[PDB]
């Protein structure tokens, strides 16, 4: 417990009280913490940019965090600060007052009821506005999945990358370019976005291996072989947007402005 | 000059100035394009070594460093600040799409009032913005219709083109020469809520001079809003913010809570 420095605001560790570890990754630990200047709860991610990364990875991580902290959008989880202290990159992130789309899905399932189409567009047209904004700054999301999508008591969607909310907390959708080449680009995000549009409508991912077999899973991605959504519940517009996003060739996928445009016209159509 | 993509938003080499869009006491403001991503930006150039004493320079650098940490959808984002060419360079979120000043003039010329529902829609966003700024202990210092931007999608952005921080709505604590504090933002906020409903400032007059203005402010003398068009909730919020005594004005948390409840029921 070092002394407060109000003049530093969110840019020093002395102005936070760590509560407990809530996550650990390849290069990082994540903590629940409280800001001591205003009592706001945050996520404090500590990245070992000197000890666990080569020189290129460190310079790329610092550039990427600097961009993420410039995003100002209602549907993106805030990056409030990034600063070097104690030989680590310290990142201060928002924890939203919202549950994951994963929980919303698991709940609608254990109560056997489909998420209605006019709702699916509700959320999806917020997830799209989020991903438009990130792609406009040349920021790739890299892991779009239900657990990273948060949803406010009020129906406000926050896209994040920690899978952490304030009170409630092989990548989830494997693209062809991941499977075949370990490739990830802007169009990889669009594949995942399509898979998530599907999972909201189906209540499960498009792709499962037979008896959970990982080879069977790769064969089903290569054929884009997923059970069709029931058409009496979902328009051609929707099932067609899925089909456009879940295309093995990333060049042939639509860019996030097209998908966001479709998700705006459908959100006003109802 | 030579592009420097390793530097990001932190050198003048990664921007092309397009045109000048503002002039303040200590600063010039440019529309610019980031050459790394084509994102349009505002570029403010602050004369911290020409026009200021050492005290004002150090206050300006401290304040810009705290403004740089604000992050809220209804606040203009400060992307970067750095010293180059012997000036303090600030790269900021560009709105330039529309502002409450233009929206008020449009309704005026069309001889129509802003529905109360529309007032709360824009006002709750401005209250969210200021509640963020106040929670971080940052005062705005120049709240007026021209600093309230509106994006093409109807999103409010509270900015400060000219850096009028560091007036449109005369406050009692400029008449008394007392000092600008967080309650001085609340007076402006109430004057701005009035102006949205009336399409003119509470103390505006056709033939307006310093004497009459002072008298009016001393008496908090402004024309009542039409109760036929604006609710008791709207007219009483304006009345408690437009209070000579800063210590009796509500804090921004109160004003935001009222705006959040008035928006939810009128929509």
């Amino acid at each position: 417990q070092k002394a407060l420095r109000p003049d530093m605001g969110y840019n020093t560790l002395a102005n936070f009280r760590i509560e407990k570890k809530i996550g650990r990754g390849q290069f990082s630990e994540v903590y629940r913490a409280a800001c001591l200047l205003d009592g706001v709860p945050v996520a404090l991610k500590k990245v070992q940019i000197f000890d666990l990364m080569d020189a290129k990875a460190r310079a790329d991580c610092i550039k990427e965090i600097d961009l993420l902290k410039q995003l100002n959008h209602p549907n993106v989880i805030k990056y409030y600060a990034s600063f070097i202290e104690d030989n680590e990159l310290n990142i201060v992130l928002e924890l939203a007052d919202a549950g994951d789309l994963s929980r919303m899905i698991k709940h609608f399932k254990k109560q056997k009821r489909l998420i209605p189409e006019r709702t699916v567009w509700k959320y999806f047209v917020q997830l799209c506005s989020a991903l438009e904004h990130m792609h406009s700054r040349r920021v790739m999301h890299r892991d779009i999945k239900p657990a990273n999508v948060f949803i406010t008591a009020t129906g406000v969607v926050k896209l994040g990358d920690l899978g952490l909310g304030r009170f409630f907390s092989t990548p989830y959708y494997m693209s062809p370019e991941r499977i075949h080449e370990n490739g990830y680009n802007f169009k990889s995000d669009i594949w995942s976005l399509g898979c998530l549009l599907y999972e909201m409508a189906a209540l499960q991912s498009p792709f499962y291996g037979d008896k959970m077999n990982l080879y069977s899973l790769c064969k089903k991605i290569e054929q884009c072989d997923y059970p069709p959504l029931p058409s009496d519940h979902y328009s051609e517009e929707l099932r067609q947007l899925v089909n456009m996003c879940i295309n093995p060739d990333p060049e042939k996928r639509p860019d996030v402005t097209y998908v966001y445009d479709v998700a705006k016209r459908m959100h006003a159509c109802t």
